[PDB]
């Protein structure tokens, strides 16, 4: 999709609870010596002052075009409407420190107006907790 490749997500605001399926990414950046990587994305709501809202899809071994099908819920609170969901996808490694691949994130509130479906520019990690870029085809 860009530099860092693409992801396709599923996030709507239902209850006061926030579903989020993680479908598939295309065109990653390879982060390992063999030219390929390990995928895992991490969802977080922030700000998170006691890290108590991460969640993770499983890993893919050796692949830049992982599909996880996974789905996660976050019970919303009204003290919630001023976080955003984040959306990292890492790099396991086991030898050293995972390595940043690509992200974005979303506005509870944004959210909650309109649901968020398809493709996403994955952005650099200091910028990918201020917007997203939405990709049509
Ligand atoms: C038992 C070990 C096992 O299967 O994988 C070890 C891992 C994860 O390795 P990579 O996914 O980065 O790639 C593997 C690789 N370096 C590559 O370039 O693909 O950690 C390392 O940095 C060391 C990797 C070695
Ligand atoms: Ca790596
Ligand atoms: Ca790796």
């Amino acid at each position: 999709t860009e530099k860092r490749g693409r992801i396709y997500l599923k996030a709507e605001v239902t209850d006061e609870k926030l579903h989020v399926t993680v479908r598939d990414a295309k065109n990653l950046i390879p982060m390992d010596p063999n030219g390929l990587s390990d995928p895992y994305v991490k969802l977080k709501l922030i700000p998170d002052p006691k890290n108590e809202s991460k969640q993770k899809t499983k890993t893919i071994r050796s692949t830049l075009n992982p599909q996880w099908n996974e789905s996660f819920t976050f019970k919303l609170k009204p003290s919630d409407k001023d976080r955003r969901l984040s959306v990292e996808i890492w790099d396991w490694d086991r030898t050293t420190r995972n390595d940043f691949m690509g992200s974005l994130s979303f506005g509870v509130s944004e959210l909650m107006k309109m649901p968020a479906s398809g493709w996403y520019k994955l952005l650099n990690q200091e910028e990918g907790e201020y917007y997203n870029v939405p990709i049509p085809e």
